[PDB]
Formats: structure tokens, C-alpha cells, sequence
């Protein structure tokens, strides 16, 4: 069971996790428990106004504090203790499966997400324990990186359902037909040899790492049979 | 003007880019055209599959080959010629800033969401020409990541609408009010000067560079001033 709550000024974005496919089922299993709050519904001006001009100048506007900050503390009133609240943004830490598992540990978070150039600097010493990327590329708003935080998080949540698992890029897979446009399926993968096929499912995985990602190996503490797989992958293309 | 052909089995899910914010009012107003085809659409079996069992075995499901290389093709004629076909997958290349502006190069793009465990390697070597990963982290379908990307590119396209864009993070923004919880505006940017403020800015941006994300500073031809500048902040911390 996880509790995610989430400040957002388009929460039917949402229902894209929501509604469909293993996150989906999830929600209406009630594994996952996800909770929307709109600054919009915490203004108090005839045109409920949710955006504001930042000090300095320059081109953009930034969230109203009063409205997201509103949002924010009902948010952490409904959570209770113990909810670790997350902007996204950035200029947080980028998210990796690492970072994904350290946050599935948590029972429950508050996502912030922002629009426009953002939100005020002091709402994040104030109101934020953690900020978090989703990568080194920049959106139109926080929502697509908090749904990306939820899905990449409900994956651990027992019930809902491997590249990163073991630090390695996926092997490839093969389905029906057994020949396509002329491509066979390896015959490894036919032979019925349960321990053969997990050979050459790892050892295709040691080599796509090392030819398209060779710097998450540095990281890596192989097992032998790791070191082996993959020694036998680089002969086999130096040759 | 682009246009953007995605494959997936939850078309609805891209009603959050749509629908909704910047990138919906680009879609509106016909900046940015999105189209959606279906593997169920294109199932002939009376329950519709669309997922098929792994050669070797193992847990789990691939998408299924025939509805989803009919899909793809009926995509690729809408397209006509000229149009980069890409995979969301882990096992891509892995977005950032620089990825982001050279996908807005292209005039049209289709997009091919896989879900379970993936699709048929044979599919990747005959149909796809690029992979591309939003970050080293696994979710449960490509949707996520196909918006994640046209939401990026989305914002060069001209008429849509900077972390990255000159490699440094963003410099903090504040707003109304002057004082929050005690912590006020940095006093420089209520001084009015245009000047002052656009050095304070630049600092910043080189100062939380420098200490949240240094191996981004390694990238960089920094100019004169922004050695300065890095000099000078960094010489305040040693302070
Ligand atoms: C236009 S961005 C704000 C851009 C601002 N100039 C900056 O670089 O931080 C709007 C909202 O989307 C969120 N956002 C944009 N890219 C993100 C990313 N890669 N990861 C997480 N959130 C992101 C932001 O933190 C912000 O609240
Ligand atoms: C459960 S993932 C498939 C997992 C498979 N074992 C692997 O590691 O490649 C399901 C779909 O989501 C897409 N996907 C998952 N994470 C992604 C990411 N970080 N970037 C782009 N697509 C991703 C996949 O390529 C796949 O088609």
C-alpha cells in the first residue's frame, strides 16, 4: 500500500496513470491511493488567479505562492505524519532505479508539481524535503515527472506486477514468428535448454550494456560467471 | 509545424499532453499534431490479443508481433516519406537538452510505445530507427516516456511558448511575498538594476551548478564572466 498525494493545477493529467494498464488496475485494486489538490481551488480572486510576476523581472511567471502554498499544507493535513513532500524540478537529484527504489520505501509522498518558470525559491526551504529530476531535459510542468515518479515506484509495490535491476541493460526478446522479414529467432531460445537460455540471456544483456552503456560496467561488481559472459562477448567481437 | 504519430494501446493516456496546459493549447491551435493508432485496432482473433509469450520462456509477456507491425505500418503511410520512427525503451539512448533539440530537427516523428515486457527484437532491426530512453529507471509502459519527449521537443517548436539550455541549472525565482516565513527576496532583484540582477542570476546558475550537478561544469566552455562569476561563489563558500 502506498499514498501518494499530488498538488497539481491539472490533476485530470492524472488519469493517465490512473485509468489505464498496471498503474490503473492498481488504483482501482486500492494499492495505490493516489490524492489530487489544485491550487486553483485554494484562490480567492474573481478570476482565481494561480500564476505571478518574479521579482527581478525578466520574461515568465512563477506559481502564487498563497494558492500552491494552500494546496500544499491540506495535502500534508490529509497525509498526516511521516509524508515526504518532493517538487519536481531540474535542479534536483535525476532520478535512477537506485533513486526509485529508495523512494518505493516510503509509505507516502506529497508531489509539487510546477508550471510555468516554476515556484518560489523560499516554498522550497520551507515546504519541500526533496527535490527530484526525472532528467536532464526540461517540461512544461512537473505532472508528466510525477507521473513517471509514480509508475517507475508502483513497480515495487507487491501485487502491481530486468534493465537496472542488476545494473544491466535488458537481453533481447523474441515472440511469434519464429522468422520475420527473414530474422530467425536464436535457436538457444528454441532448444528448451532452461540453463543455456539463462546463460545467453545474461551474457546478451553483459554485452549490450558494454557496447551501448559502457560506463554503468565501472559501477558493477561482476560475478564470475559475469566476467566470464561478457569476456566471451567482447572475443566474440574482436573476432 | 510537426507532427507526431504515436503506437500504443492507451491512446487515451496522451490526453494528458493534449488537453491540457501548453502543450494542449499547441495541439489546439495547430502547432502540434498528434495521431494515435492502436494494436487492438488492428487484432483480427475475437478477444483481441495484443501480447504474445516469450521464446525461452521466462516470466512474462511481449507485445504482440502481427497487430503491432500492422499498426506501425499504417502509421509510417499516414507519415509519408521522412518520418524518424523511434522506440521507447531503457535500452536507448538517454534523453537530455542536447538529445531534446536535435529530435526538434525533424518535421515528423512516430512513436512506438511498447508495454510488458517489451516487443520483438526483430521488430527493433526491421521497423525502428532510433531507441531512446527518458532515464535509467524501468516503468510500465512507453506512454510516460513518448509524452515525456513531445513535451520537450514541444517547446521549440515557435509559437508555444533556461536549466540546460546554456548547460547550467536555473537560477532561483522568487515572488509576491517580499517576506516569507521570515526569509525575504535577495534585495538585488527588488534594486531595480537590470544589470546587477542579470549577473546575480548567472551566478547562480553557476553557483548550484557547480554544487549540485559539478559534472556539468566539466561540459562547459565557460565565457570570462561566468569564470568570474563561478570564482567569486565559489570564494563566498570557502568564506
Ligand atoms: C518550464 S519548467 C520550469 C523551468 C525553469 N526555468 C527551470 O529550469 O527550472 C516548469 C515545471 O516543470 C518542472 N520540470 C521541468 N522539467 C522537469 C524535469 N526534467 N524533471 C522534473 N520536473 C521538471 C519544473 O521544476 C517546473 O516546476
Ligand atoms: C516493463 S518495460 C519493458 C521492460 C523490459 N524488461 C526492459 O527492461 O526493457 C515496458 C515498456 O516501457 C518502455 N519503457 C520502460 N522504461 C522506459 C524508459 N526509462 N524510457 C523509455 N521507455 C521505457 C519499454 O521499452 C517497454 O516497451
Amino acid at each position: 500500500h502506498m499514498w501518494i498525494g499530488v498538488i497539481s493545477l491539472f490533476p485530470e493529467m492524472f488519469k493517465a496513470i490512473t485509468e489505464f494498464g498496471v498503474t490503473g488496475r492498481a488504483v482501482k485494486h486500492n494499492l495505490l491511493k493516489v490524492e489530487c489538490w489544485n491550487p486553483r481551488d485554494f484562490t480567492f480572486d474573481k478570476h482565481k488567479t494561480v500564476d505571478d510576476r518574479p521579482y527581478g523581472g525578466g520574461p515568465g511567471m512563477l506559481m502564487m505562492v498563497q494558492p500552491l502554498r494552500d494546496a500544499i499544507h491540506t495535502a500534508k493535513a490529509a497525509a498526516g505524519e511521516g509524508a515526504k513532500v518532493i517538487y519536481l524540478s531540474p535542479q534536483g537529484r535525476k532520478l535512477d532505479q537506485g533513486g526509485v527504489t529508495e523512494l518505493a520505501q516510503n509509505q507516502k509522498l506529497i508531489l509539487v508539481c510546477g508550471r510555468y518558470e516554476g515556484i518560489d525559491e523560499r516554498l522550497i526551504q520551507t515546504e519541500i524535503d526533496e527535490e527530484w529530476s526525472i532528467g536532464d531535459y526540461v517540461l512544461t510542468g512537473g505532472e508528466l515527472p510525477a507521473m513517471t515518479l509514480i509508475d517507475a515506484v508502483a513497480r515495487f509495490i507487491p501485487g502491481v506486477l530486468d534493465s537496472f535491476a542488476d545494473g544491466l541493460l535488458d537481453c533481447p526478446h523474441y515472440t511469434r514468428p519464429e522468422v520475420l522479414e527473414g530474422l530467425t529467432v536464436p535457436p538457444v531460445l528454441m532448444s528448451g535448454h532452461h540453463e543455456e537460455i539463462r546463460k545467453w540471456r545474461l551474457k546478451q544483456s553483459l554485452q549490450r550494456t558494454w557496447l551501448r552503456r559502457p560506463e554503468l560496467l565501472e559501477g558493477l561488481a561482476l560475478t564470475d560467471e559475469q566476467r566470464k559472459l561478457l569476456k566471451e562477448a567482447q572475443a566474440e567481437h574482436n573476432s
